[PDB]
């Protein structure tokens, strides 16, 4: 680490090049109807909530950023990608609103959208689809987030898909934020990969929620010692302008020193504090910090201020962070939390409209005014000024892209649609489907395959030799190998995910991974995907709980579907045939980048395990993209019953119709279910619209208008429920369902399959136990049924194993 | 960073306190029994999996550790704490066999557990609750979960709790692993907090599973640079002690630049090529090092090794590491992966043998023999010497604490069981629940109340000033403050809860954090601690889609209880009152700290929401504990419907059914649902049973003998599959379910609950649907409802908004 004190001394500071009283003036208006958007919100009475502290101590450093640095989106890039921290939003709205791109209407209408008029308490792509780009409340993602988002930038010049140079990528987070482990436990990457594009500003108040970060230690320190050693350069914008003559006469070096002793604990109770108190606490520390000061005021002393306060200071740093080159950069502000308040840390506002000069009478205050700026005035001119030199407005979003792609038709996938001559697995099956899409002159080159180190599990070496793998295996490879490192791989997956809003430049990543280490692990950041309209295909191989048969417990994955189906705009898949991996990923792929532009991404569960795989039935393409379809019906006079499996699970169920068949006379008809959850939501779906019209035609949920009212069974590799999920839906009196509740053990499948009670030997029963409820058949055949497969009907319950 | 070799130069390396050659006998029969047992199982062709290279490039670091430092669970303590590499397992297993604790059936039954006597791929405490100890597989959880056992450790002992001075914690780590966020991503932790009890071992042999971890680069100086940089204690065991005399006779120093220049993709070159090779191109590069090795042999020079592999160097490092105070330490392990496994990376085995000298003869070389030294041997006596030198043998794990705990019983919380004067929240609830807990002589100490900052929104400030915050606010405060850092918390809150087992100190922590950051954003640390056996409480605060009501998209949460229903362990709750969580915490109490010592943990979502908390009618408790329980009976002629609520909604359903009473006339059973899950399980269970017993009378679910036949309605503040999982079990041919399907935005509890349907009037609006669709009234009152209610039929469906 070096001095408390700036990194850039002040004859190395460049000449600041902006009207500071004119800025001055523009900024205390937007801290003023920022101010305003929030009290207005909570006059309200109705706990809407809305932050203004975190905004007052990091306005200035922002403002410089719109005044001087920030790029929007424009005809060749899609400007600086600025992750802005979350809860400094209403200075965010409260400069739109200056800049006339928000109505007074919408401010009023803060934490109030459900009407249609309002803004989002936060950044919320899928809320507010043409302003805010990258979700950042959940704090932790936002830095990890950018990294990848900067690499993924890099990835697009290197592969010479589009020139991304002139694009900067700011990630702006809190000092408290920074213990979240995703902060900086990827920060090591911005050095690997040389991200000179990417820019973190640490906004450095030294508090949380409940006090200082450490107080018995040195935030800055901490910050600067971690990052310096991953390779960064930090630069530290410590100390406002009023200390440079402080420091110049400092001979003894003294002053230096008494700030490298004050921890964090004692620079907070300075600021709570006054003048003289600090001349005695802080320079009153040694003879020659005493004399400093010895003849200054103790106002003059109170003045004295930090530098993310000072625009010069602020100015100084961003500049040097743009000019540098072969690693990533980090700017430290030292700030004041709750600037300008002071009192709290009705009409006492006034107070904040005289700290930075609002012009408000004392008396139009109680009405809680919104100040402007009308045409031909000079805030109103610099404002847009400014803006315009730096190509326009942000935030800022698009929802669309432009160009129109040439997918192609599912008859290219015509091989994948044949049976297939060996036994193969969904994932070889889903790693040939992109092998076709790579053919396609259109798309090829806008893939982008992304493992997490496996490609030895999931059957992609075969890749690394066509395509390559991306290594600024040279700076044109196309696979993104991110190692072990899931959130990585996630956010990469992300920024390619939504390449098409942010770079109008469509993206098509599919992500391979152990199906296990997917929501389960990254679930925060596969929310946030949602909210920032990510159209992508997340693959997860090895799935099922008992597929991935030796792996055991923290593998076998049987509950990913459950977790998946919590996001609203991702569409998921369990398919048991390569036809059907085949016909899911064209339907996504023409859903997403095609016309329709669908907001929505995929999650296709693949498998290790290999099988026959049998022709896709003529005309069933539609009923695997809706959820399910008959496989066929065997024949039986002494009974009839309908069994349905997906994953690798629905081959065990057919074992078991034709049980049935040759060994009880019982048919049925075999219902292949490539996504129980689709079938849910449409059942839903029709439920709802038919509750909310009781007088109009009925709505028959997908899944009723395929299957009769026989008795049904149905099996997954996953949990019942999520086998269940569609009991409501069901035309049939009974409905029973087998599944993988209980952690996971090592063993052959055959073996966990029996324990988790559900291969063909369990189906039978359950099918036989449904007749036989029924009076079609003597339980005794059921109870002799239960002895003929090994079945022990009195081990543990699974769940409880 | 340091030059590139060893920390700890020749003259400072203490002398080797154990016998080496008799170290290499013992540890090369433990090389070759986990190389037959994975060998064995892969002959049964089962796909059943499992490693031998991990092991052989790491397990002289390993064994040194069991000579020389590993101290075993004894009275004082729980011994260290060994966070072994899961990989590496065939090897721990390789190790216990010879010391006579797992059999030799057990090493057969590798990865086939199922049937009862075999052994987990990996470390899994719930598949072997007395072996195993941490769940480690997962890359990335354990070196943070390690971190903070580390810090909960001196937490212990500085409350006055338990002595753990003399235990050491050690994270075995792969350079690979190291990219996991979480890997890196705590480590300022360690130094904040001092933790010079903390050891984290990376095996650096360059590789990762699907290649290098830096080709171009140097992952050493990497992990160096950062862990320097964080404030930790680094030793690099760069190199073998046939370099010693070499490093010396350089006065030169070429031979350190020679060992700077060279980057990992160049060392990986090496290890697979030959002698003059090197000389050639290592020592060929300079006429002042290439003279160094002027004498040598072509093969006395490829015999030079690195550090990781030779005793003496390891244990310098490790004696280091444990004098060490102020800070923790990380040793950086040199080693080469396959090691010595010749050919692949009979001849295979055949080379082993040769290459370690098994004894073991060609006559049993084919039976893929495992080694056993007899009691009497040299072997045999060393081995176990060594241990008992140490307190016995590790891993091994103590599935119960032995002590009795004089828990509160149900009245303590009478206050709670009252009606409340106040309107409050099932937060406010937890906490008075929490105070109850506090005046308990037993167990007051023994609680860990967490949170991630974010504590004045729990209202968790009065405790502050009462039992303190632990700060090494003092090293005596209770509370321990985490700060935005769920992960952190969550290790936290894992260390507390695994204390009873580890420690025999049971500890009983309580963890309230933002519901949405909760097994959604650390969900792969909740499963791990399933596997953990982890008992304690996760308060999910601020839930409800609906009642976070200001915060929005990633702060609303209506899904975490479909998160939270997929681990098996794990009990969830969703009160409506706070009588009920006096009740359900009380249960949770007995039932893991009670002498039923029950291996679960609890997940209850607690509402920011005050409103009139009724009192608990009488003998609700069994009922609340269950899951269900008929709050009350609405008589009425004209008909009849069954009102079902969890958490802020039943407020909302119990209105619904008043209004349906006075305007419609249509009486009500209105039952409050404390946990739909463990209905749903029961359901499960019940269902189960049922099928596996077709001779026997069907068992009927609970939910379905506290319910009746009558239409039903079930709405809550999460989406439809949570009270929608038990319609299986639901006795009423009508069950309609309301639920906040979608994502969040910002307004009012009141047009959010509007927004998602699940309000009132929905309530009603369905009810009178289902008696119409019946045919007892006329469906034009349930057109009117609609009308009168303002509901707008043909608003988007929430999901999809």
């Amino acid at each position: 680490i070096s001095n408390y004190i700036n990194t850039i001394p002040v004859e190395e500071q460049p000449e600041y090049p902006g009207n500071l009283e004119l800025e001055r003036r523009i900024r205390s208006a937007i801290r003023w109807n920022a101010i305003m958007t929030v009290l207005r919100a909570s006059k309200k009475d109705l706990e809407l909530g809305g932050h203004m502290a975190s905004f007052q101590s990091s306005a200035t450093i922002y403002d410089v950023c719109f005044n001087h640095f920030f790029r929007a989106r424009n005809e060749q890039d899609g400007g600086d990608l600025v992750y802005f921290q979350g809860h400094i939003s209403p200075g965010v709205y409260a400069r739109a609103f200056l800049e006339g791109r928000l109505t007074q209407e919408q401010l009023d209408n803060f934490r109030q959208e459900v009407h249609g008029n309002g803004l989002s308490s936060y950044p919320h792509p899928k809320l507010m689809p043409e302003f805010w780009q990258f979700p950042t409340v959940s704090m932790g993602l936002g830095p990890i987030g950018a990294i990848y988002q900067a690499k993924f930038l890099k990835y697009l010049e290197h592969r010479g898909l589009k020139d991304t140079s002139k694009q900067t990528v700011y990630a702006f987070l809190g000092d408290g934020e920074m213990d979240e482990p995703e902060s900086k436990g990827a920060i090591t990457i911005a050095t690997r990969e040389k991200l000179d594009n990417l820019v973190f500003v640490i906004n450095c108040n030294l508090q949380r929620l409940d006090g200082p970060v450490t107080g018995n230690g040195k935030i800055i320190n901490e910050l600067e010692g971690i990052f310096e050693g991953a390779g960064w350069n930090v630069i530290k914008v410590m100390w406002g302008s009023r200390w440079d003559e402080l420091l110049r006469k400092d001979t003894s070096g003294k002053l230096i020193q008494l700030m490298n002793e004050t921890v964090d604990g004692d620079y907070q109770t300075f600021k709570s504090k006054d003048g003289a108190y600090v001349r005695e606490h802080f320079f009153g520390k040694y003879p020659e910090t005493a004399a400093l000061v010895a003849d200054w005021t103790d106002e003059q002393i109170w003045a004295l201020n930090r530098g993310g306060h000072d625009p010069k200071k602020i100015y100084a740093a961003f500049k040097k962070a743009q000019e540098t080159k072969g690693k990533a950069t980090v700017i430290l502000a030292h700030t004041i939390k709750g600037y300008g308040m002071g009192d709290a840390a009705m009409d006492g506002v006034r107070h904040i409209r005289d700290r930075f000069n609002v012009p408000v009478s004392d008396a139009d205050i109680e009405k809680l005014p919104y100040i402007t700026f009308p045409e031909g005035s000079e805030e109103h001119t610099y404002l847009h000024a400014q803006r315009q030199k730096l190509h326009g407005y942000l935030p800022s979003r698009q929802p669309n892209f432009t160009e129109k792609l040439e997918l192609p038709s599912l008859q290219d996938f015509g091989a994948l649609l044949e049976e297939q001559s060996k036994e193969i697995s969904t994932t070889i099956a889903f790693v040939r489907a992109l092998n076709v899409m790579l053919k396609n002159k259109s798309i090829k080159d806008r893939l982008v395959p992304i493992i997490a180190d496996e490609a030895r599990t999931f059957g992609m070496e075969g890749l690394f030799r066509q395509i390559g793998i991306y290594s600024p295996e040279d700076e044109k490879g196309q696979i993104l190998q991110e190692g072990i490192n899931e959130l990585g791989a996630g956010c990469s997956w992300l920024a390619a995910a939504t390449s098409y809003s942010t770079n109008n430049l469509p993206m098509i990543p599919f992500y391979i991974y152990y199906s296990m280490f997917g929501f389960q692990r990254i679930g925060d950041l596969c929310w946030a995907a949602g909210d920032q309209q990510a159209r992508g295909f997340l693959i997860g191989g090895t799935s099922g709980r008992t597929t991935l048969n030796g792996e055991g417990l923290q593998h076998e994955d049987g509950h990913s579907h459950i977790q998946s189906l919590t996001i609203p705009n991702c569409i998921s898949y369990d398919p048991a045939y390569a036809y059907e991996v085949a016909v899911i990923m064209h339907d996504g792929l023409e859903r997403m980048y095609g016309e329709k532009q669908e907001n929505v991404y995929y999650y296709i569960t693949t498998l290790n395990e290999n099988y026959h795989m049998p022709a896709m039935p003529e005309g069933a393409e539609e009923g695997i993209r809706k959820g399910i379809y008959k496989l066929e019906t065997i024949e039986g006079s002494k009974g009839k019953v309908q069994l349905l499996g997906s994953g690798s699970i629905l081959r065990h169920v057919r074992e078991a119709a034709e049980i049935l068949a040759k060994d009880y006379g019982v048919g049925s008809d075999v219902y292949s279910v490539t996504s129980f959850t689709e079938l849910a939501r449409d059942g839903q779906d029709c439920e709802r619209w038919n509750m909310l019209h009781p007088l109009e035609t009925p709505r028959v949920p997908y899944i009723a208008q395929v299957m009769n009212d026989a008795p049904a069974v149905a099996s997954t590799d996953y949990m019942k429920l999520f086998a269940e999920q569609v009991r409501t839906y069901v035309p049939a009196d009974d409905y029973r369902v087998l599944g993988t509740d209980g952690f996971g053990r090592s063993d052959s499948r055959e073996n966990l399959r029996h324990h988790f009670e559900v291969d063909a030997s369990y189906v039978v029963v359950a099918a036989l136990g449904e007749l036989a409820k029924r009076g079609e058949i003597d339980k005794k055949v059921v109870a002799d049924a239960i002895a003929k497969f090994n079945i022990d009907a009195d081990k543990v319950n699974p769940r409880l194993a």
